[PDB]
C-alpha cells in the first residue's frame, strides 16, 4: 500500500496529478549526499563530485530522503512525491559525513547547468558566504535552472549561503499547523516556506524515514516547480520562481514565510 505523506497532501500535490501534472520531461538535479536505489525512486542518471566515492549511491541517507520527496514513484508501495514522474538525477556534492567543499558543491551546479536540468534542489548551507558558490549559482540560473536552497535550521532571523542569494529561491519550513518550525532560519531573501517537520520518504535500505528540517521543506518547492515546468513547458526559470511566490498561500509576516506556503494546486492552473 503506498501511503501520501501529510506535505504531499499539504502543498496540494494530488490536486496536480488529478489534472495530467506529474514532472514529466522535467530535469532535477539533486545535490547532496547521494541518491541510493530504492524501489520507490527512478534514478536516471548523475555525478559524484566527492573525492574518495566516486559512485552516486548514498551513505548518508539525506539525499535519498530529499529525492522520495521530490520524486517518490506513484504505485502501489512506499510513499508519493510531489514531482512522481520528474526525471532524478543523483549529483553527490557531500559525503557520507553530511557534509561537503562549497567546491564540490560548485561544481554540481556547473554539471547541471551543462547537463540542462531544470530544477537544482540544495537541501545544504552555510551562514557564510562564498564567491565561488554565489558564482556557481548564478552561472547555473543564467544556463536555465532553477536553484532551490534550504534557509537553513538555526532558527535565526537571517538565512543561510547560498539561499540568501538573488538567485537562488529560499525555503523555509512550517509545520502540521501551518507555523514557521522553530528551527527554521527567515529574514531577507525567504521566498517560500513548505512542509518541514515530520515528513516521511525515502530512505537508504529499501525503507522508509522521517524526519525535521528545512532541507525536507526544499524538496517540496523543488517538485512544485517540475509541475509547473510540466504545464508551461516554455516557461524560464524566473517565471517558474514567481508563479511559485505568486500563487502561494500567505501565512503571515513576510518576514517569517516569505510569500507564504506553496501551493501546487494554485500554481497549476
Ligand atoms: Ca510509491
Ligand atoms: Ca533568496
Amino acid at each position: 500500500a503506498q501511503s501520501v505523506p501529510w506535505g504531499i497532501s499539504r502543498v496540494q500535490a494530488p490536486a496536480a496529478h488529478n489534472r495530467g501534472l506529474t514532472g514529466s520531461g522535467v530535469k532535477v538535479a539533486v545535490l547532496d549526499t547521494g541518491i541510493s536505489t530504492h524501489p520507490d525512486l527512478n534514478i536516471r542518471g548523475g555525478a559524484s563530485f566527492v573525492p574518495g566515492e566516486p559512485s552516486t549511491q548514498d551513505g548518508n541517507g539525506h539525499g535519498t530522503h530529499v529525492a522520495g520527496t521530490i520524486a517518490a514513484l506513484n504505485n502501489s508501495i512506499g510513499v508519493l512525491g510531489v514531482a512522481p514522474n520528474a526525471e532524478l538525477y543523483a549529483v553527490k556534492v557531500l559525503g557520507a559525513s553530511g557534509s561537503g567543499s562549497v567546491s564540490s558543491i560548485a561544481q554540481g551546479l556547473e554539471w547541471a547547468g551543462n547537463n540542462g536540468m531544470h530544477v537544482a534542489n540544495l537541501s545544504l548551507g552555510s551562514p557564510s558566504p562564498s564567491a565561488t558558490l554565489e558564482q556557481a549559482v548564478n552561472s547555473a540560473t543564467s544556463r536555465g535552472v532553477l536553484v532551490v536552497a534550504a534557509s537553513g535550521n538555526s532558527g535565526a532571523g537571517s538565512i543561510s549561503y547560498p539561499a540568501r542569494y538573488a538567485n537562488a529561491m529560499a525555503v523555509g519550513a512550517t509545520d502540521q499547523n501551518n507555523n514557521r518550525a522553530s528551527f527554521s532560519q527567515y529574514g531577507a531573501g525567504l521566498d517560500i516556506v513548505a512542509p518541514g517537520v515530520n515528513v516521511q520518504s525515502t530512505y537508504p535500505g529499501s525503507t522508509y524515514a522521517s524526519l525535521n528540517g528545512t532541507s525536507m521543506a526544499t524538496p517540496h518547492v523543488a517538485g512544485a516547480a517540475a509541475l509547473v515546468k510540466q504545464k508551461n513547458p516554455s516557461w524560464s526559470n524566473v517565471q517558474i520562481r514567481n508563479h511559485l511566490k505568486n500563487t502561494a498561500t500567505s501565512l503571515g509576516s513576510t518576514n517569517l514565510y516569505g510569500s507564504g506556503l506553496v501551493n501546487a494546486e494554485a500554481a497549476t492552473r
